[PDB]
């Protein structure tokens, strides 16, 4: 179907993801998958279908 | 269906996901699968049918 | 059907997931799935069929 | 002596000096001597000893 | 003496003199003398000793 | 003395002198003497001594 995405902006100011660690010992970051940002962010249809994202973080430390 | 996302802004400031640690001792950061963010943020159909956003964060530390 | 979003905004501020962890030991931070965020967000059919976002986090810590 | 003036504006709109006139047989229009306007307005020592300002309007109509 | 003039603004919009005459048989316009106008206007000292500004207008029609 | 005239603008908008004259048979316009305009504008010690600005408008019509 039809999407209309109008904007009539000024001094626009955009963050995304954002992250801050500190006296950390191990360190882990993983971001992504369908990360969209900015003044007219558009995310149509992510997944269509059997598809999939698997953006997990197999962490496992067998200690 | 018609979707209208019409908008007159002006000076719009926009902060995403964020996320802030401090004196930790393991760190685990997993983001994403459908993140959007800004001035005009349409997300539309993230998932149609069989299809998965296994977003997870599989920490096992197996002691 | 027609979904009509109009929007005349002015100085607009909008602040979105937000995380904060101090004197940790362990630190575990998912986040995802359909995070949408802004001056003008519009989620319209996230989840439609079989789909689904298993958004977990699977801490074990199996000691 | 000394004169601070300190301003911290933000749109800041100023008109000065409107003259309308409609329908009208003679018209006559006398403007000035120290007309000082906007954002930051600052008027000192206008008239200092003998000086003067004559801003007269000599309608005479010797009828 | 010391004459400080600080200013920190943000979309200034200023208009000086303004004049509008319709249907008229006869027109006079003088302006002038000390017309200052702006955002940061200053007018310092505009007469000192025996000056004089005679910004008058002779209008006589000797009918 | 010292004067000081600091000023940080964004987007400054000025208009000066305006005329508008519709319909008129006769029609005169005196401007000038000291007209200063704009977004810094300073009219420092305009008359001094014994000088004048005789600006005035002889309109006679001696019918």
């Amino acid at each position: 179907g039809v999407l209309y995405v109008g904007s009539k902006t000024k001094e626009g100011v955009v963050h995304g993801v954002a992250t801050v660690a500190e006296k950390t010992k191990e360190q882990v970051t993983n971001v992504g998958g369908a990360v969209v940002t900015g003044v007219t962010a558009v995310a149509q249809k992510t997944v269509e279908g059997a598809g999939s994202i698997a953006a997990a973080t197999g962490f496992v430390k067998k200690d």
